[PDB]
């Protein structure tokens, strides 16, 4: 198996940007002022004339800067081993924003891409396994966009984990939540609500007030914010019953 | 009304997006390219009093835009947009015109032909509930008869069955108008889905009313028929948003 990059790049860019600019989010998030063409100059500029390993996490700084939006006070999300759910649950911007909803997550959501030296800058064949590359080059655009969106974040933020998984604490210093997130958590963070999926038909791992929750909660604690925490709130548990309703959790009486 | 603002660049944008990134395992690509679409678009309401349309002028757009559907997926809906959007989960469970090319470029753009130049207003449009009917439902009625068409095996039709106003199922909805006569052989049985919504009274229910009406309807028409109220999916989808409601009470 090889990595295939997304074809047409810029033009799914720049369709997306335009898209997103005029249609997508408008009374939800706010339009930023770099026109599309400017956006995809800085995003390209990141990557482009270099070899694909070849990045850092400040390549895409400039690209962050024209692309982050303000985001609303108490409406962010985290998420950490839970896309589906905490996506289902954040329902596109009406309950909650996620990084998939803001400019940069959601024009460059699921593409493939890198640099080479030759002309045209960028490899339109293949990209290499970013294992193959160090971590911060591997880490480069996901962790500017997770450390940008984590400090734009205002209010309470709200944190969904994975609580049924034996062999990855819900929450690990090492997740992009641990590395990126948590510690660039601005003072205008008030309050972190954490909600502990614990999935349909499984063994119950961890839960509020013990094991890495309990390390999670002491240090939110320390960054002066509030904290609270809850297993499976009705809201999330009717969205995982809405797909699994003979579950035993969803019993009726 | 206030028109899209840069109506062919979003259309193009939106075009080359779905082509590339979107339902690549679940919808079929089309063989014309974005701007051969644009054109028939364009075409079909350019340079033409922003009311004088029929059921045919988007008639070359829709051919060219049209994908086969996966079987027994395609759903329909009528008074209950979000419900049946939140249940068929893009693409997730069943399709829906909004997750059809067409049905994805042109989701909630407005749009005016003008007669003088550059053939279409990009200012003010006519409240349509202005114009003659076959006009005011020529995008979306042509949309909505070449979906049906498309539409094989089983479909689903979710109903609103709290409406004291509006009945469940009506022959004058683009569901009655435009999509049930435009169901092919191809399809073999119609599964209506009755909402009841959280809090509010029972108005219609499987067996009578308007879905006594409908339930002939389809048996006439060569169809298979079952009709559910809130099955435990849907129910437990209304329950996420609303979770105090009695009707969303789960074992002590
Ligand atoms: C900022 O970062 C965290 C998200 O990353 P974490 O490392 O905290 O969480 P984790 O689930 O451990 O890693 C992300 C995984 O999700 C998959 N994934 C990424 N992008 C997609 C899309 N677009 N669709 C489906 N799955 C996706 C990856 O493959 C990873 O394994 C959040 O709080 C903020 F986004
Ligand atoms: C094809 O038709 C139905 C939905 O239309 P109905 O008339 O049966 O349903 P109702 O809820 O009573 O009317 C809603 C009207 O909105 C218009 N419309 C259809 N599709 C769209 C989109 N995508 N965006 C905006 N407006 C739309 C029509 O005038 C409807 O009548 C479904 O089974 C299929 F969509």
């Amino acid at each position: 198996a090889a990595i295939v990059p997304t074809r047409e790049l810029e033009n799914v860019f720049l369709g997306r940007c335009k898209d997103y600019e005029i249609t997508r989010y408008l009374d939800i998030l706010p339009r930023v002022r770099s026109d599309c063409s400017a956006l995809w100059k800085d995003f390209f500029k990141a990557f482009s004339f270099k070899n694909p390993c070849d990045l850092d996490l400040g390549s895409y700084k400039d690209f962050f800067t024209s692309a982050q939006q303000q985001l609303p006070k108490n409406k962010v999300m985290f998420w950490s081993g839970v896309y589906d759910e905490a996506h289902d649950y954040a329902n596109t911007g009406r309950k909650y924003i996620t990084l998939e909803d803001t400019l940069p997550g959601y024009m460059l959501n699921s593409l493939v891409w890198c640099g080479q030296r030759a002309n045209p800058g960028f490899n339109e064949k293949v990209c290499p396994d970013f294992k193959t590359c160090p971590v911060q080059a591997r880490e480069s655009f996901w962790g500017m966009a997770s450390s940008s969106y984590a400090h734009s974040a205002e209010g309470e933020v709200t944190y969904m984990v994975d609580g049924s998984n034996p062999k990855v604490p819900a929450y690990r210093p090492d997740s992009f939540f641990g590395k990126y997130e948590l510690p660039n958590l601005t003072n205008k963070v008030t309050r972190v609500k954490v909600i502990v999926l614990h999935r349909l038909g499984e063994k119950i791992i961890e839960k509020c007030g013990a094991g890495s929750l309990l390390d999670l909660e002491k240090l939110v604690k320390a960054k002066h914010f509030a904290f609270d925490c809850v297993e499976n709130p009705r809201a999330v548990l009717f969205l995982l019953c809405s797909d699994n309703p003979n579950a035993r959790e969803c019993r009726l009486a």
